[PDB]
């Protein structure tokens, strides 16, 4: 049915890969339980040699998974990157979710245990089995309306880039980018889910290998870290492809004969000269070709078909002749310059709802009611709460109420409420499984 | 395999129809051959019994031949090509190729008394009736072609609907503009680009059921008329103007996030923010509650229909029936979301359209086509404004052919198997 249907066109050839969005698409999370005693002691020793808001969990991951089930049902697999911690409610019997530890993705184990989200984020593209294009969600980011892959990518325009107006980390990265790509004024990607291409990310990190190693080596956040989204999206937007002159030729050689006719030459002429095209512009190009055929070796200039030229001195204008004629290829490189290696589409921030949650209750109710009234595709409720403040518990309740109003149905990734995982850490679970199944 | 791949997701359900562009997509051309001596005689007689319909209306300058070559090169995903004519067939058309067919005016016109016709607007009122035509099809005038690779997303996306290519700005439009202003309210409108037009057959019929008199009148004009429903202008402004009323039942379902059929206090609050300006006052919430309470006592028990535990013990189970038939609530919902667009659409610029009016000054035509040579465009229209009696008209036709051959020199699957002094003056 569908195999035949996609070949049912004048070309008799399938274009499904261009007519359909790229699949599969996995999701990657990072999650941490700040209440874990092993973490608190290990963090304590490190500092002895980062407030509770960085590691605190308001059940954000639980409800974000509910939002995927409701608003992104097309996701293939969900990877939850942790330091070894396991959420008590996570249903590990569901093959659609798995836990990935820092040990599994970090390259230098000396960087662990870590407590720096930038360091972790340098390695999440290394997850074995990860789809080439995946979407990274912070645990406190979730979907507020139905989303589809074209909210992140299209074949015609590439990845969407959601930029916003603005950090010492940006100065450091801006300096790197200025030196690599020249200067540009750079806005900041929104606090939202980010689609990442594993190959582009690796190409980026191969460009700045020492910097990403440095960022990974920082066990706490640091001013000279490679900002995950900022680094990726500006590498994607700034990577340059060098003009392929042989491909310029094949475009002009519309009968695929290997030789440029007079009418094909005119098109080349119009593309290295300002319009209107003068007779001097045209004859100059012709003279360049004739001078080049004489000067160049006959081996490089290389009759299946017979081309007749207005100028009886014009030799067969072959690809070889054009490739190695510097006067022409210079004007070509001058007339077309700086081709982006990747396509991308700048987006506004209309579909992002980013809220800094503090402890002023009246204000928090107002922020969440704005999302109730005005649904948004991308929601980020960032923790800036002060728990010592008396109104802290009230705020936490208002948040739970908002979350429950949007996503009241438990997901296939939640254990039943009466059950919980026996072990809080992956190493303990690995040991129990081996003891049980032992002979 | 691929079948297995589209269910490989957390829902275990296939979303192929949303993840893939809509297919199939056919192409429709109209074509006329003005050199046909029977056509010439008939047109002359029609004019006399009644200028504005010169040879430029009907002259084949090889446009169709080269446009078909541009489909083979730039739109290989098209399923079928229908060529609509008055019975004429290009001598070179390979009808043994099942990917192309000829459709006559007789096959699609409703009133046969309107034929024979010589009016493109009249013909265009019926091309959506082609038997077997894909629901979404792309209509090309013969003098329109593709100049770069195009894909269906150049015309339509699931997320944003049909693309509408508008240009800063005729008597025909004044007539349609008045009709639209009366139907939808007054607005100043821009004109769609001269380009291939994607048309949805169901929306076209809905449009023609909204102005049945005017489309029958357009169909009945055997030559172009000041009071024609201009094809693209009528279609795209109907698409952008049709309004739909909000479906309260669907609002309720979005609010009822646990799908329990009853609105909890938590879900009611969301409803309250949607019909009120923030910040939300206690009075806003209580008044909404009182409307439901007032509505429950008043509505028939048959309409009102784990039990819900409400803050106010007086609250009834807020069922869909209670909300839908509560006039004070439904009217306040409609006041808060009024005149929703019935169709999705995306406004586009004219960066990808190259529209050239071809006259009889050879050097100026060369300049116009050089701009396309240098600056490729997805959509090209070379419009006939040639004085075909002029001596230089033959030279201009040769300039066009030379330009056409520089872009598409390869005969297409739709063509049947099988100057220097003019070059000097045009170019040297
Ligand atoms: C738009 O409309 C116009 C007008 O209706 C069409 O013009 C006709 O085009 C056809 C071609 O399809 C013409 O027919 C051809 O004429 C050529 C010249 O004929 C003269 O010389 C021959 C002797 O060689 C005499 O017999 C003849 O009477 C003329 O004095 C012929 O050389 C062609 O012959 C070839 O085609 C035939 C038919 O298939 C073969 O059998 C032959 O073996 C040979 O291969 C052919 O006869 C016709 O004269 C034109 N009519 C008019 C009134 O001008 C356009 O074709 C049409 N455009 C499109 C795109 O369809
Ligand atoms: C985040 O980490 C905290 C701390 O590890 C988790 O809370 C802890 O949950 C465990 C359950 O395995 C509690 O241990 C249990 O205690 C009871 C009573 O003492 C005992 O009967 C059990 O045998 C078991 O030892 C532990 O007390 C509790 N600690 C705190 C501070 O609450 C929490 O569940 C983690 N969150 C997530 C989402 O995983
Ligand atoms: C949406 C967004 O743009 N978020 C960015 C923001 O996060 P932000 O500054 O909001 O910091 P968060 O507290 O949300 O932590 C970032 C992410 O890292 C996870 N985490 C954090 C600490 C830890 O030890 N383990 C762990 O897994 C958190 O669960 C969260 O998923 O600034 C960080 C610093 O540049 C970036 O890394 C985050 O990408
Ligand atoms: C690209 C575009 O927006 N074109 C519009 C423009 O075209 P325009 O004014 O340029 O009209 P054209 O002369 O190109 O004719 C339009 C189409 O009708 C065909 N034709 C014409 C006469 C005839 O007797 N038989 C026949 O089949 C021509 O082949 C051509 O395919 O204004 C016309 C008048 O509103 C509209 O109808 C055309 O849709
Ligand atoms: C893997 O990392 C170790 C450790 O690097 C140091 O410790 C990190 C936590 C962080 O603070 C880094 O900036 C540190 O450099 C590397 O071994 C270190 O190598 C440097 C340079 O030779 C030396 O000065 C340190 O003393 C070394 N530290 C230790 C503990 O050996 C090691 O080279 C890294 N592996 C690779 C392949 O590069
Ligand atoms: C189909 O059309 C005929 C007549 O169309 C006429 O010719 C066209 C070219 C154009 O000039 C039209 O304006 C003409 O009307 C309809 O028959 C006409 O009906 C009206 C009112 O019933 C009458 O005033 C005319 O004299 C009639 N003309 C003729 C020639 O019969 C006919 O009703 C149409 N068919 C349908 C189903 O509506
Ligand atoms: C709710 O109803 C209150 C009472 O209205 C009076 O009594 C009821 C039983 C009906 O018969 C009605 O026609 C009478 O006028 C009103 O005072 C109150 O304003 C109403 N509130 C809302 C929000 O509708
Ligand atoms: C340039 O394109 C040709 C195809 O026309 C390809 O064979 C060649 O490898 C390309 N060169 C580079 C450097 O990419
Ligand atoms: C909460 O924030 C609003 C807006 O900034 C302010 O007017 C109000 O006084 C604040 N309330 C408290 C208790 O801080
Ligand atoms: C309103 O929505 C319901 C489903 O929620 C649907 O069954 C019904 O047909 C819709 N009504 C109209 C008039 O579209
Ligand atoms: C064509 O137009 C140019 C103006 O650009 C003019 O100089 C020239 O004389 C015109 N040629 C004819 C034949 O009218
Ligand atoms: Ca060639
Ligand atoms: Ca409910
Ligand atoms: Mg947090
Ligand atoms: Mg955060
Ligand atoms: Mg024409
Ligand atoms: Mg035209």
């Amino acid at each position: 049915v569908l195999f035949d249907s996609y070949r049912d066109n004048v070309a008799g050839k399938s274009f499904q890969t261009r007519l359909c969005l790229p699949m599969p698409i996995d999701v990657v999370y990072t999650w941490v339980n700040g209440t874990d005693p092993k973490l608190i002691k290990e963090v304590t020793e490190l500092k002895r040699s980062n407030t509770a808001s960085r590691f605190e969990d308001n059940e954000e991951l639980r409800y974000s998974l509910r939002s995927i089930e409701k608003h992104a049902p097309w996701v293939r697999h969900i990877f939850i990157v942790t330091n070894g911690q396991i959420p008590s409610w996570l249903n590990l019997d569901n093959p659609r979710v798995s836990v990935v530890t820092h040990q599994d993705i970090f390259q230098n184990q000396t960087h662990l245990p870590t407590f720096s989200s930038p360091a972790i984020e340098t390695h999440i593209h290394r997850i074995p089995g990860l789809s080439q294009k995946f979407i990274y969600l912070n645990d406190d980011v979730m979907f507020g309306k139905d989303v589809w892959p074209d909210d992140f990518y299209s074949h015609s325009k590439g990845q969407k880039v959601y930029l916003t107006w603005p950090a010492d980390s940006l100065r450091y990265v801006n300096r790197l980018l200025n030196a690599q790509f020249g200067f540009t004024s750079r806005k900041v990607p929104a606090h939202m889910p980010h689609m990442i291409d594993r190959l582009i990310m690796q190409e980026l990190q191969d460009t700045f290998p020492q910097e990403f190693d440095k960022t990974s080596s920082h066990r706490v956040r640091h001013s000279e870290d490679m900002q995950f989204a900022f680094s990726y999206f500006y590498f994607l937007m700034s990577a340059v492809q060098q003009l392929n002159i042989s491909e310029v030729f094949d475009e002009i050689d519309t009968d695929h004969s290997g030789v440029l006719s007079d009418r094909e030459i005119r098109t080349l002429a119009t593309r290295i000269h300002e319009l209107p095209l003068s007779l001097q512009d045209l004859t100059s190009l012709e003279q360049m070709l004739i001078n080049c055929s004489k000067s160049l070796p006959s081996n490089l200039t290389h009759s299946p078909t017979q081309e007749a030229y207005y100028d009886p001195s014009m030799p067969p204008v072959t690809k070889g002749l054009v490739i190695h004629c510097k006067p022409i290829t210079e004007r070509i490189h001058k007339a077309f310059k700086d081709q982006n290696k990747y396509k991308f589409e700048i987006m506004g921030e209309e579909e992002i709802a980013f809220k800094m949650i503090r402890t002023n209750v009246s204000h928090v109710v107002g922020q969440l009611d704005d999302i109730r009234k005005n649904p948004r595709k991308f929601i980020c409720l960032n923790d800036n709460i002060d728990h010592i403040h008396k109104d802290a518990g009230t705020v936490k309740a208002v948040l739970r109420d908002f979350y429950e109003s949007m996503f009241p149905l438990p997901s296939q990734f939640e254990l039943p409420r009466e059950y919980r995982n026996r072990f809080l850490h992956m190493t303990e679970l690995q040991e129990w499984r081996i003891y049980r199944d032992k002979l």
